[PDB]
């Protein structure tokens, strides 16, 4: 296939794949990705840094060609660089091996494990396993390997710091750099990454960051390339953000979530929502029946509290929120150094019990549970008067929080 | 709107709603479904039997009047009768009682508080509380109402027509299909008989205690071969209840088929793999196997096949300590069914892939255990199965298959 | 249900519905919606403009009653006014005449048989038909009707127009301004109801805004007030764009459309893209098996070119793509001034012929067909490298059309 | 993978392909389907029928290992029989050729182009082109090929056992099914005949004059007789081959059932209610209905309906005067299909509301001659239906169907 490159820094190019038509990766919506990877042209060695998902190669290979006609080079490549071994960086590591069988494969201990695992043709292959600070000169151009599985290059002359998912975002434009695209959607884009990725790594972000800024590393970063999305060329605009989001700084906001059979656990839901929205407070309203999960936890990561509620079915919650649970479970919301408020409610027709499990359940996941309100079939007028003035209550809490 | 009524004994017609279009209900997927009433026209007095979905009684009202129309009387409803509260089977009590309001409303204690929630016009409305058991006459016809006949829904009836034997069960032997034709031997029997049991799966399973309770007690009795016609308020006319009555028999006493139900998720496709040979493994020793993949597939369908399988197996790989999260939506589901109330512990494997530490299977393993399974076994592995490894997933499911047939049912 | 009113001006209040959960209407695809109805107060009638969809009243009564506390008044409505007949914005119409059955109705002749054949027991109610430019006083303040079954609203002395589905936008925030969401978001959702329902329109959106600016009417407009989203602070921002979208300023962009069966035609689809994209031209790709025709014809507004492809299924193409075909008739995009180009591509393995339909139809509903590319099965090298040869040719071809 | 071959005749396995987890394939919904793969052992040589789908391999090489060793032979193919090019037959051919490069391919002529086009790497494999009543021996087992047997694909060919009769049709009587029961008889028979009639309705419609012209020619010559078994390239073995061939006829000369097929898509729900009083309608006259409702319903299924029904109704209300876009997809899959080919114009009438000048139903009728249907009648109404407008709908449908029943078919 004919592609073109992209230059990114002199001698250096983008030569990924734009990953069109996907509409969900493990669980998470998007429109479309792509696969970032890099071609370093010393004045000795070519570097390919990570490549792509299997069976998409095509448009990889017709852009690495395009770089080495640009740069009036034989097409060839000297160094092969693996930060991940996950299958949508390293997918193409066996066509890239078996075309050039002499590269030497950089990448960590476990990598070599785990590559093999995946592509058994690479027993055998060249490795130069990289057990962190190591270096290497590709002639003018020096790219210094930093490390259980994934690592991080830096091509140090430029400052350029492929950091692999870290700082990714899964868009997909013809744009490659953050500049080029609207700043809500690069930073709506970056807080759903950070939300369904990062999260529960949110204590281990805020110790290297302070290590990186104590040690001055920090300034030696002048481009994020990842291997998802926009190429940063503002760094500390996406750092600023992560250091926000692991440190808990939310919005005068609160999250509900909700599902229904007959639709009175909605109503409910919406007047909480009339009583927040009384205070000033933000409300995002999700619906389990067609929402997502991955834009879920998006709006939770900056929210101060989090609403949950659904009916009763045969003495537990409607199944719908055991997912949402699930992933919440994984998150580990409180890793951020915030217990984020919440409420649990629901309507029954009998015994009821669905809101006790929730309230339960939102206590394991990290949550501060302040109450549960749970109602007989349809609501009252009274009753969602009730619903407004516990909305009420709760978003006075919410500004009354710090930071 | 015009609508035809269908007459199904004499003086009895079905006079329901066909709701053609519906796809899910309650997170229960369907082509389809009705909401059964009915018309009794004794010599002096009318009783109609339950009504429908708010909003879609223009059919309703149309078979009314049809049936009318055909058995030469008045548009009159004389009695109205309540075999359950929830929307599908009374949202049109509203416009029923503005049109009859003298027409007394026959329902249980807590149908009345559960109706008036729902419906607070209907606040003065003339309900007449049916405790035990209570008959009355319209006319050479008599109604028999029978409160909580599963215990479990204190807001729930049956009403039996005791002349023709006729019993109007409510959900109870419902099957959730649409089509013009409205008794049982005018479908195929695989389409009747796999809906009853997707009906029985998901909404009977955890009273199956209490529904062999109830059938004991109407044997001992000898109530049974007074039932000649069940009219359910889904579906298909039962013509041969004994058919339906076997069926939940098999259901509520826990007699599976030799098979076993998969159900997994995946990220980049080793848990499928995985799977995949469990089935084969399976499969080699003349094992059935039904395999769901969690990413497109529906709760409704999954929980129908584990109903007669004897085993269980569930897969999924690990994200940040935890099972891939749509398996927590059937746990969830499952929880709430209780299939060890069928008497029978299904036997169940745990299974999937990790690129770290893992623990995702050791999670489906407790979660599976309080869900009511007998978990055997769990197996996770790092990344893509080698060829060695789906031969242990193979022989694990060979070994539950020899394990699974000498069950006895 | 308790909700609260939103003041917008003295004695003026926004009563409207967030229809929060609702994800596709009429076939266009939404994150929610609201039913804007807007309550005035005079010294002497209070008028009620427009209301919400059958069923969704609750929120509207709480929000009446709301704003009749905060002013001191009793609950009464004296005037109703009905802008437009369609159920979004008249289904509580039955419930308000109930209520208030001596308040009159105000709306055009042929509403008035609209209103009715919805609404059965609205026959013998008080309407009261506009011609156009007639005004009611309510005390101090007055509504100026103007006829364009539907109708703006002009309350006079604060310059507030009420223009139903004109201006609108499908969104449902709790902010209801314009400038307090992402200019992007607002923008975004504005071209996307341009593009979905006033297309066919577009010689009569520059017919009456020549006539409006020519007349002193625009200078007399300081906010519109649509009957979705956000409410325009900004009157001149929303008219700029609608002038824009109708006479067919558009960007050095091109829409992609594909379907396909065994993935040639998507080959075939991502090449063209990378010839386009050679140019500097901008891409937006949407696979037909899963988007939508909402978000793809908002594309298409502001694009230079769109190329449809598709393979031969029984002579025919794919058939996804006749949805598509149909919408695009309805819209009549050549409406705008220009008629965009467009190429015809895809895949077969036998007689084929999908091709030679689709640039058929693709002239049929305004575009200038340039060409079309049909290729037996899977795509070589060459077959690859002439998409992309092609994709180029036309985006040079896009850039030299003048905007 | 471990994966167990099924003996279905003496020296010839099942070796296919469960693709459990699929959902849709080219628009034409499933719950999942196999790619069905056959292996001869002949006393000197094994040849290969058909194969899988790219990627989904690893099943069919586990068994055609296990009957390979089930039959004390060593793990070598002889011969390789591609009767179609199309990938889901076709996409393991580059690595079966890899694995035994002296094996010759006996496919068609054309074939042999469009395999090379799909797979550069067959560039100079053996290749043995066919033209017709060619035989092969593999010692004791004749082989013989039949070119392009329903004449329209010249890339496909037929493969007769002729020994045992048993017939490798491809995708000729197919059925998108996948069971762990591989033959015709262990499913329900509503299941396998709804399948089949959906294979057909969807992929052998527009070649119905071809059907009827090469059984005309089989029955008159006598090969009929020489069939026993047919084994198709997806779903189940037919080990009563009159039981689909009598379907395939039936469906090709227009036998169809007092049957009426609804179609509409709704925007505010107007069309809705028209198309359900045509039901009501319809039904009065005992004639069956089936509704679809195109904003989530499936164009494959709507067309396996409209396959023996003798009347179909399309309706939608206009938007921008055109009919709701979501018909025009339903219009380019039938005008591919082309109904009128089985000697039957089904008749067809065309609905909608409308807000203004409508236009919507006079595109509907235009487009339902142009795919072959007799369009009786168009009826366009404004915005919600009246009562009267709704009995219009019913008597409208009453007198179609009297007219459907009234039509021999
Ligand atoms: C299938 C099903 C099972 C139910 N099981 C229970 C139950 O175990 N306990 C209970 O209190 N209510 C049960 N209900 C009643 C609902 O909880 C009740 O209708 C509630 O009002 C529904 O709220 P919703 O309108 O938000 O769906 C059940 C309802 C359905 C349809
Ligand atoms: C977002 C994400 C989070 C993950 N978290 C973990 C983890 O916490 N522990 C672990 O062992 N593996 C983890 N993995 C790795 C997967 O479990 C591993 O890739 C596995 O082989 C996937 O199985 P599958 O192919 O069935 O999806 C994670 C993978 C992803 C994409
Ligand atoms: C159900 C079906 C019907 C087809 N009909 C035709 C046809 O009428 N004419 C033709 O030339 N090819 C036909 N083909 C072959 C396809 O056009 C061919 O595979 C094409 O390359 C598919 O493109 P895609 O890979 O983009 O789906 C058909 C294929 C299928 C599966
Ligand atoms: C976006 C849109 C465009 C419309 N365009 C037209 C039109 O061009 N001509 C017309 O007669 N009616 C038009 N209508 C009105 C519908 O046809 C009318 O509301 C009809 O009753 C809808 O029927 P349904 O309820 O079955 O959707 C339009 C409606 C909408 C929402
Ligand atoms: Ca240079
Ligand atoms: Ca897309
Ligand atoms: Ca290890
Ligand atoms: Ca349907
Ligand atoms: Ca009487
Ligand atoms: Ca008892
Ligand atoms: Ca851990
Ligand atoms: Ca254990
Ligand atoms: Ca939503
Ligand atoms: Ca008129
Ligand atoms: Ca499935
Ligand atoms: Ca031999
Ligand atoms: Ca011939
Ligand atoms: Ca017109
Ligand atoms: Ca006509
Ligand atoms: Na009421
Ligand atoms: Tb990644
Ligand atoms: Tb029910
Ligand atoms: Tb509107
Ligand atoms: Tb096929």
């Amino acid at each position: 296939m004919k592609a073109d490159a992209v230059k990114i820094a002199d001698g250096v190019y983008w030569v990924g794949v734009l990953d069109w038509d996907i509409r969900m990766y493990h669980g998470y919506t998007l429109n479309g990705t792509t696969y970032n990877a890099y071609l370093v042209f010393g004045d000795d060695k070519v570097a390919l840094i990570d490549n792509t998902y299997p069976g998409t190669s095509a448009q990889m290979w017709g852009r690495i060609k395009d770089a080495c006609e640009k740069e009036g080079r034989e097409f060839k490549i000297d160094v092969i660089v693996q930060n991940h071994v996950e299958k949508d960086h390293s997918g193409a590591l066996p066509e890239i091996h078996k075309k050039f069988p002499e590269a030497p494969i950089y990448c960590t201990e476990v990598a070599v494990e785990g590559l093999v695992k995946h592509f058994p043709s690479l027993k055998g292959a060249p490795f130069k396993v990289v057990k962190s600070l190591e270096s290497i000169d590709l002639g003018g151009k020096t790219l210094t390997f930093l490390e259980p599985d994934s690592m991080f290059t830096l091509y140090a002359e430029e400052g350029i710091l492929f950091s692999n998912d870290a700082f990714g975002q899964h868009l997909c434009f013809t744009q490659r750099f953050d500049h080029e695209i609207p700043e809500n959607i690069l930073m709506d884009a970056n807080q759903k990454f950070y939300a369904n990725l990062i999260t529960p790594l949110s204590k281990l972000v805020l110790k290297k960051f302070k290590e990186v800024i104590e040690l001055g590393l920090l300034e030696k970063i002048k481009m994020i390339a990842p291997s998802h999305g926009q190429i940063w060329t503002d760094p500390m605009k996406v750092i600023g953000a992560y250091q926000d989001f692991a440190t808990g700084k939310c919005k005068d906001k609160v999250t509900i979530v909700y599902d229904t059979m007959h639709g009175s656990t909605q109503k409910m839901a919406h007047a909480f929502a009339e009583g927040i929205m009384s205070e000033g407070v933000d409300v995002k309203m999700y619906f389990l029946h067609n929402d997502e999960r991955s834009e879920i936890v998006k709006d939770i990561l900056d929210s101060k509290a989090f609403l949950l509620g659904a009916p009763t079915i045969y003495d537990e919650p409607f199944p719908s929120v055991g997912d949402l649970i699930y992933y919440l479970k994984g998150l580990k919301f409180n890793r951020t150094g915030l217990k984020r408020l919440a409420l649990a409610f629901g309507s029954m027709g009998g015994n009821g019990g669905g809101t006790k499990v929730l309230a339960e359940k939102l206590k394991e996941c990290g949550f501060e549970v302040l109450d549960e309100y749970e109602l007989y079939y349809v609501p009252t007028e009274d009753e969602l008067e009730k619903c407004y003035n516990m909305g009420k209550r709760l978003a006075v809490k919410v500004k009354e929080m710090k930071t």
